[PDB]
């Protein structure tokens, strides 16, 4: 069938790691206690949690408590694993304690505040110089989960909280995040759509860190361009079409050709036939301030339809467009 794919990097980190280290099914949730937290406001919900702002008060510091509700059992415990395994790793939201909520009966998972920005405003603000620091401090977190062998699988705006005052970033929502495992079929049903990379739309199961990468390049060129979202699909298929529309669809028969994955044949209809554009297309008097050449080939090495070819996390790191940015 498909032709099998592996990650360039960190390919073998879980293989030579103990069995504790990615066996997340059989991991002892350690329980702290509910009582030391008060709950003040709910801050959202979402399809698998309840978020609140509350207050730690044996220390009187402000807290975030997400009280999960999942269908899937063992998703609880992938989390939790996850985020402990990543604890402590930079610009990664760190897991303060879990609590028995009284209420739902299921797991409160308690992190450190984060002053937010929210990202509606806080993109379309950004100057150029914040773009470049920002995205430094993603590629700091995704090369981090990356080398400890961890996909995080949703990066999108809302997932990315910036105190955008301390200029501090923390990279949210481990929920979806998976061990890497060579070979290994995973499920396509991850990201949000705008961010989903190319191999979910196409359904190929054997993805890895790199799927990472892609959902960053969708960030990258919605701030340069200020275009939210940048691929702006109505549904999974047509999610497709708008990226073909930009990378073209001789790229796309290319990569699909390449692993032998054969398109939905619902794509007869709406895919057509489409040049690759470059990017100066969607540079206009608004926007130009954001845009450099440095910015383009970088966002260039990000948006390719083969999953292999893209920049890791530490390469993206690597690239010309931050040199400007002062490293701490
Ligand atoms: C899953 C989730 C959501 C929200 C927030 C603030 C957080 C969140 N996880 C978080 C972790 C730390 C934090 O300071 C805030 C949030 C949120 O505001 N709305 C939906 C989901």
């Amino acid at each position: 069938g498909p032709v099998p794919s592996r990650a360039r990097v960190y390919t073998d980190v879980n293989t030579h790691r103990p069995r504790e280290y990615w066996d997340y099914e059989s991991h002892v949730v350690e329980w702290g206690n509910q009582d030391d937290y008060q709950l003040v406001r709910k801050l959202g919900r979402g399809k698998y949690s309840e978020v609140f702002e509350a207050i730690n008060i044996t220390n009187n510091e402000k807290v975030v408590v997400k009280i999960l509700k999942p269908v899937k059992k063992k998703k609880i415990k992938r989390e939790i694993k996850i985020l402990e395994n990543l604890r402590g790793g930079p610009n990664i939201i760190t897991l303060a304690d879990i609590v028995k909520d009284p209420v739902s009966r299921t797991p409160a998972l308690v992190f450190e505040h984060v002053n937010n920005t929210d990202f509606k405003q806080l993109y379309q603000t950004l100057t150029d110089y914040d773009i470049r620091f920002y995205m430094y401090e993603i590629l700091k977190a995704l090369d981090y989960c990356h080398s400890m062998g961890i996909m995080h699988r949703d990066v999108k705006p809302h997932n990315v909280m910036i105190d955008h005052e301390h200029r501090k970033l923390r990279l949210i929502d481990w929920g979806l995040a998976e061990f890497y495992h060579p070979g290994q079929e995973y499920n396509v049903r991850v990201a949000s759509r705008y961010f989903k990379g190319p191999e979910l739309l196409v359904d190929y199961q054997m993805y890895d860190y790199s799927l990472d990468m892609w959902s960053l390049g969708c960030m990258l060129a919605s701030m340069i361009f200020r275009k939210e979202p940048f691929f702006h699909g109505h549904d999974n298929y047509d999610q497709l079409v708008r990226i073909a529309k930009v990378l073209g669809t001789e790229d796309l028969y290319d990569y699909i050709d390449k692993y032998n994955i054969e398109l939905d044949p619902r794509f007869n209809d709406i895919l057509g036939r489409h040049s690759r554009k470059r990017w100066e297309r969607f540079v206009h008097s608004e926007n130009q301030h954001l845009v450099s050449p440095e910015a383009l080939d970088f966002l260039d090495k990000l948006l390719r339809y083969d999953h292999q070819s893209r920049l890791t996390a530490r390469e993206a790191m690597e690239h010309p467009y931050f040199y400007t940015v002062v490293k701490d």
